[PDB]
């Protein structure tokens, strides 16, 4: 039901899209055509921005499957999209296979986007936690 | 509260549990026998298979403590299981020490299991962020 | 709204805070100075312990931009702070470059803390999931 505003900063990929209904997340696809060998990483254009809500967080994490089996990874992962990024989504790609490596093609699903509420607690400092109230 | 139904596909398991009431996650154990060399990866059985509820997502973390201490890892962490998946829970362990191998035993905890809530975000697309109601 | 009761166990550190009020998380840094060769990871002390309230959890995600520049990761990320730990917070750093080394000095930003609810399940194992009320 929450709204998730999408801009294909590259109109020639296909629009992200909930493969299921109740699926965590959505793929985000690979603007560019990349190759990493084998330890190498590279940070990766997904030709889309987006409008995470205040009090949202938008998580961007690796695809299981054939992307797992072959050693894909994200450095940062969960890539962290927060409600004020309103930039070109990338993806910091890391090849963690020893000898293989990993061939990313312009329009190859590279991560997946999840949007989770998140909590923007009020830090407050105490001398230590003997406080009522904590 | 919220009921998380689980099967034990191999009842030579212990059935995860929560070690803690406030704990973020259960942990889950590996139903093979798998020795780890630097470097390398491998998709484990959990020997368990759930069924998240609609609106909510299973997430797979590498666990803390001596796991990390060892470099034990987890390629496309965190592992993402959708409210649809009623399969095996599958762990791609990844030993990330270059030079101590990683030997995992059968019943061995390898990852924590948590579950939250998931924004199933409606992807609208606009041509720019400059939209009413954004 | 919700408070973060937090600790600097050294006070010689910067409090954490979140940069811009819709951020997920708030920078955690580093209380020692730490040299973190190709491939190698240390468990790095950020000198502050928190209180996450129950029904919630404390997430450690790496930082993007330049610390994903130079390969820094978290071999467990994402980090997972129970409500029930009161110690500190320790970051299992890894330079997931192959050749550059990753100077971490104290007073450092090395990782971001986020907060979400998280929904302590009550697992109920079931032969199947042939259940009614699923």
């Amino acid at each position: 039901s929450t709204t998730l505003a999408i801009v294909r900063l590259d109109p020639g990929l296909p629009l992200p899209s909930r493969a299921h209904d109740g699926d965590a997340g959505v793929d985000l696809y690979s603007a560019e055509d990349v190759e990493l060998a084998p330890g190498r990483r590279a940070l990766v254009r997904t030709g889309v921005a987006v409008a995470v809500p205040f009090g949202m967080v938008g998580l961007v994490h690796p695809r299981s499957g054939l992307a797992t089996r072959v050693g894909l990874s994200i450095v940062n992962s969960p890539g962290t999209i927060d409600a004020g990024y309103r930039g070109e989504i990338k993806v910091a790609l890391i090849n963690l296979d020893p000898a293989a490596p990993i061939v990313v093609h312009r329009g190859d699903r590279i991560a997946q986007l999840l949007v989770q509420r998140v909590e923007l607690v009020e830090l407050v400092e105490v001398s230590s936690f003997d406080e009522a109230g904590l």
